[PDB]
């Protein structure tokens, strides 16, 4: 049976899917103005897309920015996410730099969760998951394909490997090229959820064509969904207000 | 291609909303029609099988007239849902065909619903008759216990086209979550390979609700909502249905 994941008092895996929004700021000044602009938006988890932050290799700066968000947004769990260039991110980093950055986030005491990419390297992932858990920081383990939708079987295999590597919440986002691809993503979601999952999972088919996948998580088994405040962090994200509207209708229908 | 009934263009843009009106007497029918005046829907389906005196031709056409007098700006779809497809009363094939012919000849309805499994010759003759009077035909099939394989759902939709349906329609019942996706697969396959007109598909119950919401992407041209009482499992409130369809259209 599926256990839930509680982050800064939000319980993920129960009830209606939770809404995650991404905050993107190049400088400390932008991060602060965006955080202020997000303050009153209707979402559940705040993801900080750190790869949008210039010169992330200056430790003191990343810390300062994290502290700035944490003081403006006091009522939401914070997810620290450096999306690698490999998986659609805005910046290149070495594996070493990537792991150091996430370990720095963990020991800061400022973040509730970190995002770690499944294909970073098994050894590095196991170690960083261990380090996170030792500091009471949850891990969303992710995989993204911005060009195509892999076969359902391959999608399920990846989500299963995320569980094996210790993810608190497995997450996969794929790009549909056809309408059938959207159904392939939902099939994988259902099969994973019904046969192998023992914790919450997050799945999505990107683009306007895949939008339905961001709304039907309650029936098909995705525990959270991404929405946009102003600009999307990945294609297909709709406004958090509209997202909450639909999720509530579906929760009570 | 599209199907235009009055100023409503079916097959274009956001899926159109159909709601069912159910009443046993003329007074019930008037009461419901008045209540529906404010609801936001596109096509009014009269579930004739709920009417208590369907074998009295004078009564049925008075009820239809009553509805048309009240709802003057929406196309009216005349639907006698047979007991064998989950409806409220049983009629012989002859009575059912005669009832639909009388509806067509009345000039009061814009569309009729004919069940695919009525009998090929009777269906062809009634389709021809409706068309001769400029009445559109939604051809339907329902299964309240299971979901046929995708290939059989497609075959049925294809047969509906062959028999001259203006709009093929199929409703199936999911026993599992995978069955909901099977209905959507069949909808996509039909739409992309065989359809040359609008189609309506739905997986019933709350479990299949996605199928009532995602027609713009997957290829269903209309969807049923409920004003106060559902005409089949899984229908959601018409207001909420319009909200979701609009959000999906504007995404
Ligand atoms: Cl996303
Ligand atoms: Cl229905």
């Amino acid at each position: 049976a599926m256990k839930t994941v509680t982050v800064r008092d939000l319980v993920v895996g129960e009830g209606a899917p939770k809404i995650i929004v991404s905050l993107m700021g190049k400088t400390i000044t932008d991060v602060k103005s965006e955080a202020l602009a997000y303050r009153e938006a209707d979402f559940d988890i705040l993801e900080w897309r750190v790869d949008h932050f210039a010169n992330v290799t200056t430790a003191e700066s990343v810390l300062e920015a994290a502290g700035a968000i944490r003081e403006i947004i006091t009522d939401k769990p914070l997810l620290f996410t450096f999306r690698s260039a490999k998986e659609g991110g805005e910046q290149a980093l070495t594996t070493g730099q990537y792991i150091d950055l996430n370990r720095a986030a963990v020991d800061s005491g400022l973040v509730d969760m970190i995002d770690l990419e499944l294909f970073t390297g098994d050894d590095e992932v196991k170690a960083t998951v261990g380090y996170a858990h030792q500091h009471n920081v949850a891990v969303i383990m992710s995989n993204h394909d911005f060009h195509k939708t892999p076969a359902a079987e391959e999608i399920v295999q990846r989500l299963r490997k995320m569980q094996e590597l210790g993810a608190d919440i497995p997450k996969i986002a794929v790009m549909p090229q056809t309408k059938a691809d959207v159904l392939t993503l939902l099939t994988a979601t259902v099969e994973m959820q019904e046969r192998y999952a023992d914790r919450p999972i997050i799945t999505m088919s990107m683009s306007k064509t895949g939008v339905i996948s961001r709304l039907a998580g309650e029936v098909f088994g995705s525990a959270a969904t991404f929405g946009a405040v102003k600009k999307a962090s990945a294609p297909g994200q709709i406004s958090v207000a509209d997202l909450r509207t639909v999720l509530t209708i579906l929760h009570q229908a």
